[PDB]
């Protein structure tokens, strides 16, 4: 149904709440915790999660990384982390494509923001997730790591003009208002002047309501 | 060049630095702040940016959204919900594609966290960016919206461009000054949406400097 968002060794309770808020922003409620450094349940995660309180109470905690992964058929490690590699890598745009092709049992790992995924924890994954970032800075908050893969997953990738008789009357009313004030000179330039003024007004391809707004603007300006 | 990230009336300085950290993560460095609620500069934005100090050092503050965007031929309004004004809408992936093709200066607006942009601020933009958040929990963190738009923009993928907003604002003000004399703004309760419908249909055409220049000469001729 929805990928598990497995957080590996969370350290701040505040960081757990931000990622849960990022998950519910794009429709994910499957939060899984693996040995949070302060332990679970935590109350510090509450306010940081904003209205995603349900994702926290529905969280499933596991003693080990392997127990969190036991349900899933496929494992993704988001090592946006100083490792490694020896396993195939794909961008969050590429990972979300295959997961929608896959059936079924996806689980995605995120390491701690301070230290990142540990050697044994990365080994469980069949694929590495990495966020393209410029090396000049190249480091994210863990909630920023979760929101991006959650956003690519949610993407799925699964008026009018004019009518002509009013667009004609509007261009003709403006032209007669300009023609009364001597706008169309010199005579050789007149066809060129009307072309730019027409191209000025046919370019927008504005709606019927916008044409009435134009006619009421000219009606007062002509008065 | 690169698109400008324009923060309209941010409330937390912690969000102001968190977004500049999101900007530098994905190649952005042009922060602009429209009257920050706690003011500028503040230390509290400092640590939240972590190492993205360069953006806050280069950040510049403007009294008005139009002054923050005066150099931008194209203006985008980021939203998390259906907005009342009628503007073209595109996903951040779609907006990032046109922003790559577009020239003359792009500036994206971002509203205060939870509250979002004012309706007047959305009208100033030519195009809307709806982040496809869940409608029942459509409340992104301000920096979280900045990182999604910057993330899609980072994914790399004649020609006369639109006039800068300072030219479009001048032609709009030249028209409103002309219209104020003739009583055009007169159902008084309706005035704020009268200016809003007028600003939208003049920002819709996306016509260039010479076309705005031709429009100004048509107006001065109508004045006479």
């Amino acid at each position: 149904a929805v990928p598990a968002i497995i957080l590996v060794r969370p350290q701040l309770g505040e960081n757990i709440g931000k990622a849960a808020r990022a998950m519910l922003n794009f429709g994910l409620d499957d939060l899984r915790l693996v040995a949070p450094r302060d332990g679970w349940p935590n109350p510090s995660a509450g306010p940081a999660a904003s209205g995603a309180d349900r994702v926290l109470q529905q969280a499933r905690v596991f003693p080990t990384v392997a127990e969190a992964v036991a349900d899933c058929a496929h494992v993704y490690a988001t090592t946006v982390r100083k490792r490694g590699v020896t396993k195939p890598v794909m961008t969050p745009e590429q990972a979300a494509q295959t997961i929608h092709e896959q059936e079924g049992g996806v689980g995605i790992l995120f390491g701690p923001e301070r230290a990142g995924l540990e050697t044994d924890d990365v080994a469980l994954a069949r694929t590495i997730i990495t966020v393209p970032v410029n090396p000049e800075f190249s480091s994210l908050n863990l909630a920023q790591a979760v929101i991006l893969v959650a956003y690519e997953w949610s993407k799925g990738q699964t008026e009018p003009p004019a009518p002509q008789e009013e667009l004609e009357a509007m261009i003709g009313h403006l032209e007669n208002m300009l023609d009364k004030n001597g706008y169309f000179f010199p005579i050789p330039r007149i066809p060129t002047i009307k072309r730019t003024l027409r191209t000025l007004l046919t370019k927008p391809s504005w709606n019927s309501m916008e044409i009435r707004t134009l006619r009421g603007v000219l009606s007062t300006l002509e008065k």
